[PDB]
């Protein structure tokens, strides 16, 4: 009961991250609060006493009603719900504990990141087995996602790291509504540097959500994908430079509030055929949350190991999406409706500025992806 709890801790930590992480005109946004939140569970399942505290307060639990006895229980049942409600949209995700192989691990921490995360625990040589190691969580990372991600790591890692926490995770999934390929065209996209770059804009008269909110500056469109269960979010500034302020004006509970307004309506859409590669290093974004403990010398581990002085190195995060016609995949599908011109009027959703959007389950209200393209 109450999965709307660590939803609404997931979806307030996708907010706060997205106020925090580092932006730029040339710099694009991506990353899945989902894949980070389960790899903050797996911390949270090996940490005790003060270390888990902080962890529980920082990450913000408590503020969604979470006792700390009711974490990783709540981590099984979202695990378990988002994995057998069947659906046409699919997540591929490489959620692992990377750990200095000789650590004796206990069978209660091997246990919990089973069956709360569906976490697997890669046991790898971070002294000697430098370039090995690598090569197996790369090899891992490849074969989970299905060939969407291919490498976490480019270099050994440092001959001092014992435990690291990976969580890659790719969305698959087929427009309700597929864009017509003879309609796209090379458009104007005004980057935020303030020079425009030329392109791919698909176009389609398309059922969407719509709501415009002048005085909130943002007009909104949901676009579903195939069985309603998700969807793609965009929130586009009224200004062309609006991203920014729009970015730090958005809440948790604002965004509930302006997507519930949102009106079944036919739309001419012009979307950029985007394409977001974003991987973070995210100890010290954490660190500014209040998470610190976890990564800092006296961490209390004993939730993973009763003989050795375990923190974790960090938190990394990769993630990958392209637009299509058919939805995530090129060539994802075949059929077609190629509408007639309307008589009365056409509402126009151009993304063709700086612009902030969210992959959300629509039953859930679970947040998979949070976007912001400044820069194609
Ligand atoms: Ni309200």
């Amino acid at each position: 009961l109450h999965e709307d709890r660590l939803t609404l801790a997931n979806n307030r930590f996708a907010i706060s991250l997205l106020h925090n992480l580092p932006t730029s005109t040339e710099t694009n946004i991506f990353f899945s609060p989902y894949s980070i939140s389960v790899a903050l569970g797996m911390a949270f399942a090996g940490a005790r006493g003060e270390t888990r505290e902080d962890l529980f307060q920082g990450f913000g639990y408590p503020r969604s009603d979470i006792d700390d006895d009711a974490v990783l229980e709540a981590y099984a049942s979202q695990t378990r719900r988002l994995k057998s409600l069947r659906s046409n949209s699919t997540l591929d995700a490489a959620i692992g504990a990377a750990i200095h192989e000789r650590i004796s691990l206990l069978s209660s921490f091997e246990d919990v990141l089973n069956n709360s995360f569906g976490a697997d625990i890669l046991k790898v040589d971070f002294i000697n087995g430098g370039q090995a190691a690598v090569d197996v969580i790369n090899g891992w990372v490849h074969r989970k996602t299905r060939g969407k991600i291919n490498l976490l790591f480019g270099e050994p890692l440092e001959t001092i790291i014992r435990l690291v926490l990976l969580n890659a995770i790719y969305f698959k999934g087929t427009w309700d509504t597929v864009f017509d390929q003879r309609l796209t065209t090379k458009k104007p996209f005004m980057n935020a540097c303030s020079t425009p770059t030329e392109v791919d804009t698909m176009r389609g008269e398309v059922y969407v959500r719509h709501k415009s909110f002048p005085l909130l500056g943002v007009d909104i469109a949901e676009i579903p994908y195939r069985g309603m269960d998700y969807s793609m979010t965009i929130l586009l500034p009224t200004r062309i430079d609006g991203a920014e302020v729009l970015k730090r004006n958005i809440t948790e509970h604002l965004l509930q509030d302006l997507v519930k307004q949102l009106v079944e309506q036919q739309v001419t859409v012009y979307l950029p055929k985007f394409k977001l590669e974003t991987e973070y290093l995210l100890k010290d974004h954490l660190k500014k949350l209040g998470i610190n403990r976890i990564f800092g010398s006296g961490a209390d581990f004993s939730g993973i190991t009763h003989d050795a002085n375990l923190a974790v190195s960090d938190v990394v995060h990769k993630t990958v999406l392209e637009v299509h016609e058919a939805g995530t995949e090129a060539a994802g599908a075949t059929g077609v409706i190629i509408v007639a011109e309307s008589l009365v009027e056409s509402v126009e959703f151009r993304v063709d500025h700086p612009f902030i959007f969210f992959i959300r389950n629509t039953q859930t209200k679970d947040i998979l992806f949070v976007g912001q393209v400044n820069h194609l």
